[PDB]
């Protein structure tokens, strides 16, 4: 029976929870009677992405209502939804098409988790917790709560909660140190860059099996390029709550997972307003969306030579900008090394 510490065992159960996967699908309005968890396929999901691509194009370019209807119908025949009372919303506005894109990204991660859970359980010798642990191909350790390491992380959470994100405050339940197999090796060249920072990335718990096993990923050339304020890459925050928002917790379901990654940012192409980034300027390594509030440059510390912008959020001076808070975007998966996973309690 499992040799893993209690918190890690619990983490593995959380990541692989079948009930959580179905709840996700239900919130996305999928009909679980006609499309059960069991039936999700990678091939089908990918096809959905093309239909969404095509219908986004038609909406943007002023295609005919019948082209839009035909594509709506095809989307809903491939992925059965249950709208209960209501009429099926048509895929005729960009806001709603982007929500569908989001849904497909979540289904792919759910498909990944479910398939791992169901595959490769041959070994009756090993505890199934340990079998499942091993499928994440990630070394995980509990960070002792009284160590200076934990103390720095806790302050980053305490000080960098945003003003406008006041629905809840946050408590760190547990901190894990994580190392994804092959990731150190893959990140290694980027140690030569300057301006390596420890930044937040939030996602739903049901994505974590795919994230640990596959790393953070960049959207395929095949999804609509439509709602990405700064193009398709990996997005991070220096304010805990801006990331924590993307955990999709509730009063009903208050436990989330959030990452701290070392992001090798180098020379930041700084920006104020949405811009569909295709290639980066010469000698630029990353994009920063500038915000009206950010941690205080004064308090910024270092953890293992990585900058930790753990200062209380102060005004930025810049105001001629769309964004309320910073975000940071990289365009090569190799520029991210995940360092910690935190279990968070959202008190609403
Ligand atoms: C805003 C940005 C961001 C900034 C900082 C941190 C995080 C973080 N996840 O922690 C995130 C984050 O996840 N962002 C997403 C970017 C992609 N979109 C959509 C995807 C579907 C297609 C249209 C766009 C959703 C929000």
């Amino acid at each position: 029976k499992s040799k893993l510490a209690k918190p890690i065992q619990d983490l593995i159960k959380m990541i692989f929870d079948v009930e959580s996967m179905k709840k996700a699908m239900v919130e996305f309005e999928i009909d679980l009677q006609k499309m059960p968890l069991g039936k999700l396929s990678k091939r089908q999901i990918q096809s959905a992405y093309s239909i969404l691509n095509e219908v986004q194009q038609a909406v943007s370019d002023g295609g005919s209502e019948s082209q839009i209807l035909d594509l709506s119908n095809r989307f809903y025949t491939l992925i059965p939804h249950d709208f209960g009372m209501k009429k099926p919303p048509l895929l005729s506005n960009l806001e709603y098409i982007q929500a569908k894109v989001q849904m497909l990204d979540n289904l792919l991660d759910i498909e990944v988790a479910y398939s791992l859970l169901r595959g490769g359980n041959e070994d009756g010798d090993k505890d199934p917790i340990d079998i499942n642990y091993e499928k994440l191909r990630t070394d995980i350790k509990v960070v002792d709560k009284d160590s200076e390491e934990a103390k720095i992380i806790k302050q980053y959470v305490k000080n960098t909660h945003a003003a406008t994100h006041n629905a809840y405050d946050l408590k760190v339940v547990e901190i894990f140190r994580i190392e994804r197999e092959g990731e150190s090796q893959r990140y290694k060249p980027f140690k030569q860059l300057h301006n390596r920072q420890l930044l937040w990335h939030g996602s739903r718990t049901t994505n974590f099996a795919g994230i640990l096993s596959q790393g953070l990923r960049i959207a395929p050339p095949e999804a609509p390029v439509t709602g990405y304020m700064f193009g398709k890459g990996i997005y991070f925050a220096d304010m805990v709550s801006k990331s924590a928002n993307y955990c999709h917790t509730s009063q009903a379901d208050p436990i989330g997972l959030i990452l701290l990654g070392e992001v090798a940012l180098g020379n930041m192409y700084e920006l104020k307003n949405a811009s569909h980034i295709t290639k980066l300027p010469k000698g630029k390594h990353s994009v920063k969306g500038l915000g009206k509030t950010a941690p205080d440059p004064t308090a910024t510390t270092t953890l293992d030579g990585v900058e930790v912008p753990l200062g209380n959020g102060i005004s930025t001076g810049i105001n001629d900008t769309c964004l309320l808070y910073n975000e940071y975007i990289v365009y090569d998966v190799a520029q991210v090394n995940l360092k910690y996973l935190l279990k968070l309690k959202f008190n609403y």
